[PDB]
């Protein structure tokens, strides 16, 4: 889960 990101709204998640 979250391979990009792991932030709601930071990175494309
Ligand atoms: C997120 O949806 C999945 C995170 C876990 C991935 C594990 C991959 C390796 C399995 C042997």
């Amino acid at each position: 889960w979250x391979d990009t990101g792991a932030d709601x709204d930071g990175x494309e998640w």
